[PDB]
């Protein structure tokens, strides 16, 4: 994917992405987030007071701080009614309202932070970098993503050589199966956990899966995402996942069936400083 690349204008950036080209005020002061992982990068930056919307109805627990801001709807559901009125300086969006766009820009600068599934930290480093240099806090930044490299480091390090894992997300019965490079692709890609097949290539949606297939690989990990969580579905992975076939697997019996949170995974995909520091640990805390 193109990087975010910006040039000084003395006012302002003129700053180019993979969906096109904006102008965009130093220090904008009535940001509209619609990426969860960037409103995430806000707040770690101490920027909570530039931020004027967020999308409320998909608001994470780990986010709440931002309860009380508009609410422009939801990651999907986008109130752009709502939008319009807040009269943002700077829109920012990731891949759910690429759809949007055109519409986004007739508001205002629209930015956007593409995660590369391919290249996942490089993609991450511009996002965060990007941001920051809006607001002259490069400095900050950097040392918030070296120390998010220290933690990949030392999870790293406590990674077992040959162990393999499963990562599938669940939504409602139906198990999909993800491996390298592709989403939730980090457990591998960053962290160097091992796929069970590792040349394994899926759509978008992941491969369909069943139970007796994930017993035929027999994972010594299986990492889950419940989007049923999400939805508010009647059935969880725990449910899915408990039956003879997959019991018998390293995995269960081991107890490395691992429900990572859904609302960091699925959600805010790891694209904020907040965000992805968790999800490192957390895979560090199911692995050790
Ligand atoms: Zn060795
Ligand atoms: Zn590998």
């Amino acid at each position: 994917m193109l990087p975010i690349s910006m040039s000084d204008e003395g006012d302002s950036f003129l700053v180019k992405d993979s969906l096109g080209e904006n102008k965009i005020p130093k220090n904008p002061s009535k940001v509209v987030i619609l990426d969860l992982g960037i409103l995430d990068t806000f707040d770690a930056l101490k920027l909570n007071d530039k931020v004027v919307g967020v999308p409320a109805k998909n608001l994470p627990k780990y986010l709440q701080q931002f309860k009380n801001k508009p609410s422009v709807g939801g990651v999907q559901q986008v109130d752009f009614e709502a939008i319009n009125a807040l009269k943002p300086d700077l829109i920012i969006i990731s891949g759910r309202q690429s759809k949007f766009y055109d519409k986004l820009k007739e508001i205002a600068p629209t930015l956007f932070v593409g995660l590369d599934n391919a290249n996942f930290l490089s993609s991450f480093e511009n996002n965060v970098l990007s941001v920051a240099k809006l607001y002259g806090l490069e400095k900050e930044a950097l040392e918030k993503i070296s120390d998010i490299k220290n933690e990949i480091e030392k999870a790293k390090s406590i990674v077992d050589e040959d162990k393999k894992a499963l990562i599938i997300l669940t939504n409602s019965n139906k198990i999909s199966a993800f491996g390298p490079q592709s989403r939730f692709g980090i457990i591998h890609d960053v962290l160097g956990i091992n796929a069970v097949d590792e040349n394994i290539k899926v759509g978008t949606h992941g491969k369909s899966i069943n139970s007796e297939f994930i017993l035929e690989k027999n994972p010594d990990y299986i990492f889950v995402v419940d989007r049923n969580v999400i939805l508010g579905n009647k059935e969880r992975a725990q449910g899915i996942l408990d039956n003879a076939l997959v019991a018998k697997t390293k995995a269960a019996q081991n107890k490395k069936i691992i429900y990572l949170d859904p609302e960091y995974w699925f959600l805010a995909s790891g694209n904020g400083l907040e965000s992805l520091k968790t999800m490192i640990l957390e895979i560090k805390n199911a692995v050790k």
